[PDB]
């Protein structure tokens, strides 16, 4: 059927917790076998654990998504296993909350390194392998509505996703050709243990409801359906393209 | 669950054939019971019985979209059918092509409202009648490439796709509060009997598959997907997007 | 020289007041004579009167932008003397306040036929001669920020701002090879007589002021710079773009 | 005066040659006094010495932008003597072409710290002394038509090139209430010397003359005018703004 996964596996990254955490278990329940990513081991373990509990076939393999050779090692030990990745969710990426002027180097650096170039770095070593299998893939990137729009004392971040959206348009440009689809999700405010501290201030809170013209906060379950859409045959034909899960947030003035 | 839209009425515009069509039979499949509309109500009964054939519980109502008295009348006679319109999508409009300098104002004319006025008429009825009966509900509205970047002699058809983008957000804006979903899709390049003229012409041919980095034109089930994702609980909280179906022709320079 | 207009004629519609009688003074002081076009005769020749006196070359035509008739017969008067329009500006359009569900369709089609319709037949006899006399010309669509996102009661407005936006596109399209550029300005929160009722609410004045990272409405002034620049030969290689003057608001999520 | 820069001191990074002793000597024509900025200390002298016999007010000061040290270095050098820099334009960076999959990691992060983080650097150091000085200032990044779609073998100066349009906006968000507008130029193909290559291959020139509805390569003096603009007061209410200058490229399908 159109949107199911069964036969598939999906690599996620960053995903022992929060919205990546969620995307791993919405695909399992399209019938993907999921495959979590942390750089923490044992939290890994206890995510992977849940889903398995759950009835789900959950994996593990923690790697740094800015380390190349930690990121190689852990798809060639796939490799040996047999494992082949049909869908990649570059998930992973940190927040530093500074002003521009105040910004350290090195936080700056981290920024750019977690959401951009471990895209790049993660995507190069699944499409390879897409190419070489000729199975065809599907490579979802993850964005914000800061790729299209800057949120103060964000700038690396902001940076980073509106580098995400056109790193997107690349992976179209150079892997359509094989068949692979390669797209991105923007969520909007997404209720997520996270963002707790936003969601518990009261002016935080009615500045998200003024914002978005659902008046409501998103739920991470939310963006289960657009990804299952990228991941699976219904977007055969859709490639280069970013999808913002946010309410109408960016719809209005 | 969450791409099933068993329990939901769909009203298609223009859907005797071509891309209208293919969202009323995709709709259909994914368990929905579609009203099929056009303006020739020949074609249109032909069109519905070919689906009844097939096993899917279709019906048709023929109007004029340009006309709200007609529009008016089709859902007033919907309403006393207890028939509920759960998802709009305003696929009708015609083409025009002339140049500028050569195009009369009665051809611009034509193409502005059959492509954008229609698509705010058959919505605000359809609207009042979610809103009224707090159902929530889901409107598509049908832009084009041409909603982000324009072709030459097809000028009003652009204007009009253009505004339909942006008539897309004002749904968003206005409507999203009352648990209605606004989106819209952009079909690229896809093989339709309209098309034929264009697909059987080498030189256009080339350009198309050169364009496009997926390196070949769409078919109409290709867009069902992202038809059935915006028509379903999946798109609960997107709203004023458009997704572009074009195998990754705007990400490509 | 780079941003003088001497020796060019430009004709601006909707220029009896507001930002379109800014935009002509502004061509004016850049060297241009200026043609003044509204419906409103009497207080036109106030207009041009008013930069007559301080020292332009200002003069008076009016006609209805929606009067295919009215625009060839005042082009003819035009081409019967030695008049050559170099430089366009559409802003001619009006405003209508009114949520979707209780807008008629008079008023709805009102705001597109005099907003987006207007662009186009005004364009159309101003291209046909430009491309006639191989002079080259100019062409600037007035936009809205609601070309890129929506505000709530302003539906139709919104859609014929983004048609103007996708139609502009549609010119450099047809006629950057004639050396016509063909641009549109996006005018943000400007302190003009249209705003006088958002400028007077408390509640607005502050949205605008928190919306804006500039914590201010703009002056119309700050429009004549642009107006100036899409005008002259600064922008030559500039074609089918649209420049919002905003003060940062569509930067800032 | 509206376009006038005598008083206003430029900084314009890369700028020994090719487009950014373009935009140098641009913006000293419109009455700026200019700062050349390179690497290599003998090249940049030649060039600073170039316009100095042209009788233009031009000085040079060689860093490594991606380096933070030598960076501060330069200004706390001009802060140490009495140089306000009150105009910063961003030109430095590389280009690398090669597709994804036979990408390095080194050859990646070159481009992304040459051009995106290069930004980040120079800006911080020039908005925390216009911010000190509060006399407003003026920054300009520059972008590429890469900011909004990609080409095939340029992934990492595609994705640093989004994140400049992004980052741009958060200059905006951020520095727009002290007065600073800091905005984009988005050069199409012109022809310059690092386009050499690409102006000389028959099939190339073919294919720039086709995708731009004005048929031809730019020049670089017809992107001074967009540079000198946002220098000067006629950009003072716009902010996070990026201006394409591609003849029509992007504005055609
Ligand atoms: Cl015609
Ligand atoms: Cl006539
Ligand atoms: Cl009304
Ligand atoms: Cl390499």
């Amino acid at each position: 059927a159109l949107f199911d996964l069964t036969g598939k596996t999906a690599l996620v990254t960053g995903s022992a917790r929060g919205l990546g955490f969620a995307y791993a278990e919405g695909l399992a329940a399209a019938g993907a076998r999921v495959i979590l990513n942390d750089i923490r081991a044992t939290l890994l373990a206890e995510s992977v654990d849940t889903l398995t509990r759950k009835g789900y076939d959950a994996h593990g393999v923690a790697f740094d998504v800015t380390d190349e050779l930690a990121i190689e090692a852990a798809f060639s030990k796939l490799d040996a296993e047999g494992i082949h990745v049909d869908i990649l969710i570059n998930n992973a990426g940190i927040q530093y909350r500074k002003p521009m002027v105040e910004l350290e180097l090195e936080n700056w650096q981290k920024v750019i390194d977690t959401n951009l170039t471990s895209a790049f770095l993660v995507s190069r070593s699944a499409a390879k392998r897409m190419i070489a299998r000729n199975s065809g893939g599907k490579i979802i990137n993850i964005g914000s509505l800061t790729s299209q729009a800057a949120r103060p004392t964000v700038a690396p971040y902001t940076a980073a996703k509106g580098g995400i959206k056109m790193l997107t348009c690349s992976m179209a440009a150079e892997w359509a050709q094989f068949n692979i689809q390669t797209n991105a999700i923007g969520p909007g405010y997404i209720l997520t243990d996270m963002n707790t501290a936003l969601i518990e201030d009261k002016q935080f809170d009615s500045w998200v409801k003024s914002s978005t013209p659902s008046q409501r906060w998103g739920r991470p379950e939310e963006l289960i359906g657009t990804a299952i859409f990228l991941s699976s045959k219904a977007s055969d034909y859709i490639n280069g393209q970013i999808i913002y899960v946010d309410g109408g947030w960016l719809a209005v003035l």
